[PDB]
């Protein structure tokens, strides 16, 4: 007998999370509404961050104060031009359901929104330069989501306190997904005028990140691609450790599915010129199979090892990162 507003929230979840909404909707007990609301609040925050029609002057206070809008019943934002803007225009429905969650969940969600808003605002006046800065950006937009979810799982008591306590492993869960998405979305990001590849890496190949879209630079582009994929692989040990600690089946499926999708995506992208022409994606047929299979730790490890073997046997001897790629894969296989 869900409230009017909560029913609306689940409708927006299906609109913004698509097939993944069902995995959230399968979560046990109190975790279901807490994670639904967290995802919607995060989508609203991201829609503000993404909107290039909002000046930096106007955007900074929105990002900084976003966590407080959760407690302002009539707060909404009507000036977005973005696709997911219904979560901003009807933010009062989302914030009402947020205020109906238990305090222990409110505290986590608001804390993460505060910290993410601060970090997102920090990156409005700079690009990602070093690999250390890439990790910091990924922390603010994704690692903190992994930390927040983990704290919700522990707060609900379906998982042990360790899951929320080990913020290093939780952060790695988010970094692996976010780095994978950034690598895959090179061209789409190009086309929306966004740049997320770290400048200290790409600038060793070309003078402007957009130069990787030019056909004459494809060999350099693929080398840089492989170097970034090699970086992302370093998170796999932590992903395996994190997933190995989960007790609740519904939580396991929620956490494992995105990670298996991400490793499949990195394997698809590895040494693949098509990243620079638009169309590297794990399509729905393969996604359905992975969803079905990724329900226990031995099966997840088997999937990870399979995709790592795919990459390993595709590594070109001449690739500048070949030694490093072989080394991290060796580590993953040995854990």
């Amino acid at each position: 007998s869900l409230s009017s507003s909560l029913k609306t929230c689940y409708k927006y979840l299906n609109q913004t999370s698509r097939s993944f909404a069902a995995v959230i909707q399968a979560l046990d007990g109190e975790m279901r509404n807490a994670v639904c609301i967290f995802y919607l609040v995060l989508r609203a925050l991201d829609t503000l961050e993404d909107d290039m029609t909002i000046s930096v002057e106007k955007k900074v206070p929105l990002l900084h104060n976003f966590h407080s809008f959760l407690y302002q019943p009539d707060w909404r934002f009507m000036e977005s031009k973005e696709k997911d803007r219904q979560v901003l225009e009807d933010f009062p429905t989302i914030s009402l359901e947020f205020r109906n969650l238990a305090e222990k969940y409110q505290t986590v969600i608001a804390d993460i929104c505060r910290r993410m808003g601060i970090g997102m605002a920090e990156f409005l006046d700079k690009h990602v330069t070093s690999e250390q800065e890439w990790d910091k950006y990924c922390h603010y937009v994704a690692g903190l989501v992994g930390i927040g979810l983990s704290r919700l799982f522990s707060a609900s008591e379906f998982e042990d306190p360790l899951v929320g306590e080990d913020t290093e492993r939780a952060n790695s869960m988010g970094l692996f997904l976010q780095k994978t998405n950034i690598i895959r979305d090179y061209l789409e990001d190009q086309q929306g005028g966004r740049e997320f590849w770290p400048q200290e890496v790409w600038s060793r190949y070309v003078k402007k990140l957009g130069d990787f879209a030019k056909p004459e630079n494809i060999d350099l582009a693929v080398q840089c691609l492989n170097e970034l994929i090699t970086n992302a692989l370093h998170h796999i040990p932590d992903v395996i450790t994190y997933l190995s600690r989960l007790r609740n089946q519904s939580v396991f499926n929620f956490c494992a599915i995105p990670q298996v999708m991400a490793i499949a995506t990195l394997a698809a992208c590895y040494n693949n010129q098509q990243v620079f022409k638009g169309a590297v994606k794990i399509r729905k047929g393969q996604a359905v199979t992975l969803m079905m299979d990724a329900t226990n730790m031995p099966a997840v490890k088997a999937i990870i090892y399979q995709y790592m073997e795919e990459i390993y046997h595709r590594i070109p001897d001449s690739d500048p990162s070949s030694s490093k790629t072989r080394q991290i894969i060796s580590t993953i296989r040995t854990q």
